[PDB]
Order: C-alpha cells, then sequence, then structure tokens
C-alpha cells in the first residue's frame, strides 16, 4: 500500500501501515524494530513522520480510542491516537472543557502536541500545555512515564515524536464553557498602532485576524467570546452581514456557527464544525511564530511584500500563544504572535515565495512550526531554541541508538 500524509504532498517510503492490536504487540513491535516514526492523522506538511527507507511506520489507529474522565480531579486520560473531536465531545458530556482547541478538530492528540498545535489568545497556551503527563513506549520496549514537576518534562510533550511512542496522555481540564463567535470585515493595516494592535488581539477569549494580502488590510476579524466574560464594543471594523469562511470563495456552511451565537466551547474554538470531515485538502501549509512584540514589524514585513505572497495564497490567518514550557515548543519562553499561510497546493510555486516570506521574517526570530513547510537551515533553528541542546540530551538518554530519530529530526538536533 501507499501511505501518504492528509494534503497528500508526501509520500511515506513504508509499503504498509503497521497497527498493532495491543500494547504488547506495541511493545514487542518497537523493540525488535530498528527505527520506527509514529503517523498520527497525518496533518504535517513535511517528512517529519517519515521513516527512512527499511523503518516502520506503526499507527496507533488499532489500538482502543481511551477517554477516560476523572470528573473529581478535572483530568483525562486519552489514547495517543485519539483525536480532539472525540476527546471534546466527551469531556464536555462529563460537563469539562479543554482551553483552547485548533482550527479543526480531527488532529490526533499526541501528533497535535508533539509539534507545538495552538489556537489563539494572549493567555492560551499551546495544546501542549495542559498536558501533565505522558506515557511512552520507549526503544527497549518499556515504558516510561514522565510528568510535571519532572526535570526532564520540558523536552516530553512537544518532542517531535523522538523519546518513544506516546500511548497516553492525561491533560488538565475546567468547567465547560460557552462562548459566541463574532465576525467583522475590512481591519485596516493603515492606523493599526502598537496599541490598537494589542487592544484587538485581547478583545475576546481567542481572536483570529485573516488575510489574502490582497487590497490592503486585513479581510476578516474573528472574536471567539466566553458568555462568562464582557464584550466591549469592537469599532475597528464592521460586522459581517453573511455567515464567513477565513478562505474568500470557500463554502461558509463548513464553518463554525457565527453571528454571536451561544454553543459549547466545543463548537466554538475550532473554525471548523465537526461534521466537516475532509480525508484530504488542497492546501499546504506554513507558520511562524515570534515575540509577541514584533507582530506590527512582521506584519509590515509581510505588506510590504504581499505581491509575492498573495498569488500562492489561499488564506493568512494572524494570532496569539502564551509563552511554552516546552523547550522545542516554537512559543518556547515568550509570549507569542503565529503567523500561518494556508497556500495553493504548488511545491514548485510556494516554495521560492517561502523562502522570500522566512528572508523578511529572520530579525524577528521567527520559529516554524514544526508539522508545516519551512526552509530555515537547521544551523540556524538550532540557534533559534534556548534549550534544545538539553532536548538533544533527553533524546540520546531515552533513544541512545536513535531508533525514533528519522532525517527530519536528525537535520534538526546534528
Ligand atoms: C491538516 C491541518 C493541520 C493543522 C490544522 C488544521 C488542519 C486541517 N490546524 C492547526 C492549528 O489550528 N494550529 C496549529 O498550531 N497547527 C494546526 N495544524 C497542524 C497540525 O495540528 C500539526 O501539524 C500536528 O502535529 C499534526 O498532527 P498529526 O497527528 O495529524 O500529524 P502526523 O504527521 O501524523 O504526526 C505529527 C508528528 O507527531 C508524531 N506523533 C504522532 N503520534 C504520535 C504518538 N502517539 N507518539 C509519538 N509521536 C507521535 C509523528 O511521528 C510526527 O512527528
Ligand atoms: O494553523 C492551521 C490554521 O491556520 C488553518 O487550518 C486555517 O484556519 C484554515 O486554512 C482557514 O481556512
Amino acid at each position: 500500500i501507499t501511505v501518504t500524509n492528509w494534503a497528500g504532498n508526501i509520500t511515506y517510503t513504508a509499503k504498509e501501515l503497521l497497527r498493532p492490536h495491543s500494547l504488547d504487540a506495541l511493545r514487542a513491535l518497537v523493540a525488535d524494530s530498528a527505527r520506527v516514526r509514529v503517523l498520527g492523522s497525518g496533518h504535517s506538511f513535511n517528512e517529519i513522520a517519515e521513516p527512512g527507507d527499511g523503518g516502520v511506520l506503526l499507527s496507533l489507529a488499532g489500538l482502543p480510542s481511551v477517554v477516560d474522565v476523572d470528573t473529581a480531579a478535572r483530568t483525562v486520560r486519552v489514547g495517543g491516537g485519539v483525536r480532539y473531536a472525540e476527546l471534546a465531545r466527551v469531556v464536555h458530556a462529563r460537563g469539562l472543557a479543554l482551553p483552547n482547541m485548533a482550527s479543526l478538530p480531527h488532529i490526533s492528540v499526541a501528533g497535535s502536541v508533539a509539534t507545538g498545535t495552538h489556537g489563539s489568545g494572549v493567555g492560551n497556551g499551546s495544546l501542549a500545555s495542559v498536558v501533565r503527563e505522558v506515557e511512552l513506549v520507549t526503544a527497549d520496549g518499556s515504558t516510561v512515564v514522565i510528568a510535571r514537576g519532572d526535570e526532564r518534562f520540558g523536552g516530553a510533550v512537544t518532542s517531535l515524536g523522538a523519546l518513544g511512542v506516546v500511548t497516553s496522555l492525561t491533560l488538565d481540564l475546567e468547567p465547560a464553557y460557552e462562548m459566541e463567535q463574532h465576525v467583522f470585515t475590512e481591519l485596516p493595516l493603515a492606523g493599526l498602532d502598537p496599541a490598537t494592535f494589542e487592544t484587538v488581539m485581547a478583545a475576546a477569549y481567542s481572536v483570529s485576524l485573516f488575510t489574502d494580502w490582497r487590497a490592503p488590510g486585513f479581510r476578516q476579524v474573528w472574536l471567539k467570546r466566553r458568555t462568562d466574560r464582557p464584550l466591549d464594543g469592537f469599532p475597528y471594523a464592521a460586522p459581517a452581514a453573511e455567515k464567513m469562511h477565513p478562505v474568500p470563495g470557500m463554502p461558509a456552511v463548513n464553518c463554525t456557527e457565527q453571528f454571536g451565537v451561544p454553543g459549547p466551547w466545543h463548537e466554538r474554538l475550532p473554525h471548523f464544525r465537526a461534521e466537516f470531515t475532509p480525508s484530504s485538502g488542497a492546501e499546504l501549509q506554513s507558520e511562524y511564530l515570534m515575540p509577541r512584540e514584533h507582530a506590527l514589524a512582521a506584519l509590515h514585513a509581510m505588506d510590504a511584500i504581499r505581491e509575492t505572497l498573495a498569488p500562492v495564497l489561499q488564506t493568512c490567518e494572524i494570532r496569539t500563544v502564551a509563552a511554552d514550557a516546552q523547550w522545542l515548543s516554537p512559543a518556547y519562553g515568550r509570549d507569542t504572535v503565529a503567523a500561518h499561510f494556508t497556500w495553493v497546493e504548488d511545491t514548485a510555486a510556494v516554495l521560492p515565495v517561502v523562502r522570500r516570506l522566512e528572508e523578511a521574517l529572520v530579525p524577528f526570530a521567527a520559529r516554524p512550526h514544526w508539522g508545516k513547510v519551512f526552509t530555515v537551515p537547521a544551523g540556524e533553528l538550532r540557534a533559534l531554541y534556548p534549550r534544545l541542546a538539553d532536548f538533544g540530551a533527553l533524546a540520546g538518554a531515552l533513544d541512545p541508538a536513535g531508533k525514533f530519530t528519522n532525517a527530519f529530526v536528525r537535520g534538526v538536533l546534528a
């Protein structure tokens, strides 16, 4: 069989996707394989999941999708291969909630936290940030549990799958909450000064800007507001008259409910409703995560090259992330602005533009999203992460032979 990622721009070398049906099978398979990479739901856009020729590509799809809510402790134990859509549905039905979700819920929890996946909100950490414990099947088949408080915990959650197979994760939860989603159109870049930009991004619990980099300024602003919090007037852009899709010209029916209609957290945090279940997408993605104080300068750098960006762009999404404790989180150690690009699926045309964008963002210490397309050289990458050395030492300790290190990870650490 031919295995690809979700977008289909990456075809893996493996002629079979190993899907052990028991933990006993899994441990034995790992112990007996020379090199392993796990495939989650394939929502990466590069060779991060590629095991190389003769490497084993393994999935947790054949294992039970455990979602075990502890309502007294407000925690949930989840299989690595569980996706957020089922996780959310389950914890919500128990009166509890996550503090954030990605744009689309049909992604593996283990895969998501492995690369620094995040939503938006100035006080909201990455998805990895609620993880209090990870259970790993290590290179020899044995289980290692690492929990918050361990000196190694900082490299254990966002690990690029390079420590071993995450078989379970435990996550902290809060009481279930309701949210409204208010959409606005045409937020000008002109006059968007440091103070106004801060106001706009803090205007609701989670806020995204979208643009096509065509007409100056921003096409859409999405305020995802918690109904248990104040919402002030938003004078900066016009309220949307119709239901919007972040990509101009795409079906708004796919999207979560707008016009300020209250609904549960897990039906408002994603941009796409649970019913929207694409088996592939005709897109590429890149994303660059920078110190939040550089947001306006970075936005102005994009604006000044927007004729270059636009022709290969579906939409650009601007978000915020609170500083991450995970050593390889692109949000590590600093409050962060994120600039994401959903490109047309045309690798040959997009790569030149990616290199050009990267050159423009270089002075802003832009860290690329590990799951997305980037061309930043390995040496520059290492210079961007203060605690990368400590990650490398943790991987060496837990995986001395580099069973879980592929070409992608090797380049990173080199
Ligand atoms: C396709 C897509 C991606 C996406 C998104 C929306 C869509 C439709 N929305 C995002 C968002 O709102 N915010 C954000 O920061 N990122 C967003 N993305 C990207 C996506 O979340 C990430 O690329 C994510 O890492 C993808 O996870 P997935 O599980 O789908 O991808 P994978 O290629 O198969 O795996 C990613 C890495 O994780 C390792 N992995 C997977 N499972 C395990 C286990 N159980 N144990 C150890 N490692 C694991 C893989 O080996 C690979 O390194
Ligand atoms: O990080 C991924 C998100 O930016 C992405 O899924 C967008 O929200 C989407 O492409 C908008 O249509």
